[PDB]
């Protein structure tokens, strides 16, 4: 385990810049209209503009987070919870993606983690904006963040009326479809739209799987290229999601094969497909790494899509956040009871189910409950700071036994969390302590 | 099923006006430091303020809410999701209350939906506030909706430190308590406090059961007690809470028998208790209601707490919003697949499980879904907004067919759905329409 990887990011912010004679590292330009000096500039002023503090670390990632908890814990009280985020990790996450796929750019999916530094920080690295609804639409436009519309894929394929309106008056064009009902709004709302027709997938290995919901079957392409013919549509490309969290490597290799086969079809209706999406489900954290998904991603792209007159992309959401934070909470309260002489240990720390947590619930998740300053295992139950019993993260499972004013450190909470996070009871996490692992700014 | 209960509202704005000599009808005072005269004008200040159009009906519940949809549906989009909120309903479970149980003054559980509106026609009814966090007192003191902190009841057993030093630092006294580590704080942190010790239920029965992680058990209540006395503690009273949703009626009469014992065991070391919470449960839309309920709780209350020594409080929530709002939503997008010729209906409407519908986890909710202007029936799926799959409310169900442009009215949305919702994918229902079933303000 390691808690930084200088090595890329030295390597990325040096690509295309003067010190190199503005040479890339392989056929493809650097991601963004931002020259390397350009871009360098524009990371450090927005790491300026959020005062993220330089700590760099060979020390595992626990012990970097267990470290610099400790320094953080001495508008806010002492023992309120809070977010160290490390913008370093997001750097150092576009520094890989950059390394291992050069051939894609990705369009980061606001969804996963709509914060204004982490939006700023990928406008700044070159990446594009992946917006679902006239809401994302206009964090990105009113922000500032992209210097052309064109930079916005709008990847929800099902529109509600106002929000195919609102992107056409703000000049979206890169639009999804998968239903023929969808094909005839789109033409008749954004009639300068470049439609993407998003395919079915062999998801069932994801964490979070969306073929239920998304993705026009392969059946049913052929009447779909039908329908965009007949209502003036212009079908530029394919895009697919094989689900979020799928370490499936042969779920990507089938889905591009599939995407190939519907750009063979789209020419049989006057379409030359110009884009290929091949959206999200990349991890986010250090058995499926993201360069083995990417070694198995690049020979195919390179069999069926080689050619150099289609457009590679991607909407990668998690695997750009969820190693970027790190929630700490206070053990502020606790009571003893008798299991049905053994004694189950409750504890009440300030963020839980309805908050941080819910992801326990909307993603699946399983995070990591690391106790700061680790005691005897006790039979332990810890609940969230709501009246509602539901609103529980550990139930009657070992632990050490812990004390009023113990810290809780959980790792790896930068995506699905704050993101679908509600305020009942009127408890919300709002400390951030911006940091950066990696060296960039002096 | 009736639209309103007007003969009920009309003898509550009544009670100890000049019009019967300021005579009340029981040996109890009207709720509120207000006049009769002063409480009917501050909620026809609050109705002012907020626009309400006085929406009249004998038709059902159904019927009332089937009409008045189709009469809004036409800084908002024509399609855009909205709640009709029924501040009527509001005054009529006041009116309800006091009929019922005028001996039991309650206070409004803010956690259950904090909308403004529905704090300040509460406030001018007579109600307390029962707070949960220093977020929940703040809003009620910056709102100026008490007369005295002393109308404030910060019902939550366990608390952070903050929150202890808020509530003291703003004249809030009376605070509950279930555990000897609890004790210590609140003698630390609120030494100006009464505190009112809370019991375990037999809640099994309750919708939403909360004795795993609140309720100091019966045999605890001696070591409890023995604590207050040793930390020169107030106990001032006795609390309660037989689930959320409960229709025991034995649930109610179990609990106020075991808090009498409770009061007795406060003698010994020199405590005169003074106040006994009932909390809540209570339903509060129209096979238990809530008048047998009323019934069973009445003579116990006269059996052990009719010496006249004790005031009878109360800490509903559902019971006074749970029927007060109807949600509308349209059905924007639809597609048909084949089941595994049998056809799966698949349709998109603008509110779901991340935002309104949370309660279907959350709440362990079943709401009722009606097709505005009811087509043979097939095999729908309804989903939510956002781009996830698990935004689902109606999977693989008998449905009528529906189309595009179609309204899902889900009529007694009150309770914990707004309350505890979050902002996923940027969808949330912002659009609110003011009505009142009940003659009230010309």
């Amino acid at each position: 385990s390691v808690a930084s990887s200088q090595d890329l990011v030295d390597l990325f912010f040096l690509e295309g810049s003067q010190a190199v004679d503005g040479l890339c590292f392989s056929p493809y330009p650097i991601y963004g209209w931002r020259t390397a000096e350009e871009r360098r500039a524009a990371v450090c002023e927005v790491f300026k503009t959020y005062n993220v503090v330089t700590r760099l670390p060979i020390e595992t990632r626990e012990q970097y987070w267990r470290r610099l908890s400790n320094l953080y814990t001495q508008a806010y009280e002492p023992e309120d919870p809070f977010y160290i985020i490390d913008l370093g990790r997001v750097v150092e996450q576009m520094a890989r993606w950059r390394h291992e796929l050069p051939m894609v750019r990705p369009y980061f999916a606001v969804k996963s983690n709509p914060q204004p530094a982490v939006l700023e920080v990928l406008s700044a690295l070159g990446a594009g904006f992946d917006c679902a609804s006239k809401e994302e639409i206009h964090m990105v436009l009113g922000r500032q963040l992209v210097a052309s519309p064109d930079d916005i894929i709008f990847a929800n394929p099902c529109k509600q009326l106002g929000d195919l309106r609102e992107a056409q008056a703000c000049g979206v064009t890169y639009v999804t479809v998968d239903n023929p009902l969808e094909m005839e709004k789109i033409s008749r709302l954004m009639p300068s739209a470049h439609a993407i027709i998003r395919i079915k997938t062999n998801d069932s290995k994801a964490q979070c799987s969306f073929s239920t919901k998304f993705g026009a079957p392969l059946e049913d392409v052929e009447g779909l290229l039908e329908a965009a013919r007949q209502f003036n549509v212009t079908v530029c490309g394919v895009s697919f999601h094989v689900g979020s969290g799928n370490d499936d490597q042969s779920a990507y290799v089938s889905a591009v094969r599939d995407a190939y086969q519907v750009f063979q079809q789209a020419v049989q209706y006057g379409f030359k497909c110009t884009i290929l999406d091949i959206g999200g489900g990349f991890p986010g954290t250090e058995n499926t790494s993201f360069e083995a998904i990417a070694r198995t991603i690049r020979p195919v792209l390179a069999e069926l899509f080689g050619g150099g007159d289609v457009t590679i992309i991607s909407e990668p959401g998690r695997y750009f956040t969820a190693a970027s934070h790190a929630l700490l909470m206070n053990v502020f309260a606790s009571r003893t009871l008798r299991l049905s002489e053994p004694e189950e240990y409750q504890y009440y720390v300030n963020d839980g189910l309805y908050h941080s947590f819910n992801c326990i619930l909307f993603d699946h998740a399983h995070p990591t409950l690391l106790l700061l300053n680790d005691r005897p295992l006790r039979i332990t139950t810890i609940f969230g700071p709501t009246c509602d019993s539901m609103d529980c993260i550990l139930k009657k499972q070992p632990f050490p036994e812990m004390k009023l004013g113990d810290w809780l450190l959980v790792p790896d909470m930068g995506s699905y969390t704050t993101a679908a996070a509600g305020f009942f009871n009127g408890f919300a996490t709002r400390r951030l302590e911006w940091v950066s692992s990696v060296d960039l700014c002096a």
